[PDB]
């Protein structure tokens, strides 16, 4: 059982408001992020009203204000993660501001690689969108395009995570052939999660029918060959599992 | 995606004691409550820290102290049925002043006492025996909440999957069947487009057609089965 209503999320963004005013990284508010990171998740609600509340603004001033605040930098971008995750949300974060702080996220080595992750994850879902979505001139898609390929080789494959999933259908339609660097990032997602928790993530693979998916990206020709790789060894390590 | 870590239980049992001290119930502290609430759903981990942090004597404190603040009320009692549906973690509260509580409060909705005749079904799921008021008495009280309730009722509640509800659909009690499903009734009656296919999802029907064929079961447990399931098809 559970309840996220929306007054929550309004509530949090005034303590974080707050704290930042005392400029103050608190245990609270770190936990504010946290919490709001927890209500957004498959709530596409409770991520239009973190927009709609100055929710952007709070981001980059609490990233101004604590820049070596690893935690507090995690929790951040898997709400943005999250709210990067509804679409018809998303051109919200399409300016030049945003998409360039999400880039330049992209090398944080805070909290391992969590920070890099769901700055990549954000611009993944920003791509399956199509290219003429960015009308955005600098910058340019094929910039941290590129700077998202190397991030994806950056992490290491058998890191160790800060990051829960309930459910891999948001990944799992990231099945295309618009961005292909979206989905070697959900490839790499899934890869990374059943090497290092395989008996917690690949039930949760099989169960939602990632096995099929995967094999379609085996058997498409348009689909570049890492991806081809990623998916087989990710096919391997649940078929290892189911036997 | 999500995370709650286990050190978040602690900081809000933190929070709630200063402003239950200084007795103010801000829009914080029932927050505080609600995100205790939800970071229990389904994570036996933080109730057992929820329990292990004087949780109980929290709740308790904060029953009294701010006895009609029902939000309040409606996120400590959702988050103690939380905790209910953990078998380990059962046993700590049976004690009859706990339990005194629970059953004498069987508020917005329904949503107190229905959370009140949801941790007292998972407890009587465990058996006569694990029953160290009296359990008869309660079970009186609590078929007596299940006929209160309005059952077209509007609620302020959340269920990612009705597993918990499908595990007490048994024979040790069969208060835990009628409570069980007329919590699927109410809200597939009510909300049908978000919950029927969560029912469908965990093979609800044909547990219900063998609540039909249970002779164990209540015959408007049997009524109210055999509604849900036409439910599920309409």
């Amino acid at each position: 059982t559970f309840l996220h209503k929306m007054g929550f999320v309004v509530t949090m963004l005034k303590l974080i408001q707050k704290k930042l005013l005392d400029k103050t990284c608190d245990q609270v508010m770190e936990f504010s992020w946290s919490a709001l990171w927890n209500i957004t998740d498959e709530t596409p609600d409770n991520c239009e009203m973190f927009l709609n509340f100055n929710g952007m603004k709070l981001f980059l001033d609490c990233l101004k204000e604590f820049p070596e605040k690893q935690e507090l930098h995690r929790n951040m971008l898997g709400l943005l993660g999250n709210v990067a995750e509804v679409k018809e949300l998303r051109p919200q974060l399409m300016t030049s501001q945003f998409i360039s702080v999400f880039s330049n996220l992209l090398e944080s080595k805070a909290d391992g690689i969590e920070v890099s992750y769901n700055a990549c994850g954000v611009l993944s879902h920003i791509m399956f969108d199509g290219p003429e979505a960015w009308g955005v001139c600098e910058p340019q898609r094929e910039e941290v395009e590129e700077r998202m390929w190397a991030a994806i080789q950056s992490w290491d494959i058998n890191s160790r995570r800060n990051i829960n999933y309930r459910s891999f259908e948001p990944i799992l339609r990231l099945p295309q052939g618009i961005s292909p660097v979206s989905q070697h990032w959900a490839t790499w997602a899934l890869y990374n999660l059943v090497s290092v928790y395989p008996d917690k993530y690949c039930p949760l693979l099989i169960k939602e029918g990632g096995m099929p998916l995967l094999r379609d990206i085996i058997k498409m020709a348009t689909a570049r060959q890492e991806t081809k790789e990623m998916a087989r060894k990710v096919i391997e390590h649940c078929s290892n599992f189911k036997e």
